[PDB]
């Protein structure tokens, strides 16, 4: 819902800010943590959107 929507934007802006500073492995741990959250929230569209957001960044 709104909570999935807020977490999704936060996931995008944090994994991007970690990637742009270095840490290719810290940025991926935070994405994997955020993917599982949104999964358990029951929002597969939010995990699908985050995954597409990440692939384009790399």
């Amino acid at each position: 819902s709104e909570e999935s929507e807020k977490l999704l934007k936060e996931a995008k802006e944090e994994v991007r800010r970690l990637f742009e500073e270095g840490r290719p492995e810290d940025a991926a741990r935070v994405a994997f943590e955020f993917l599982q959250r949104l999964l358990d929230l029951g929002d597969p569209d939010a995990v699908k959107e985050l995954l597409q957001f990440l692939r384009e960044l790399l």
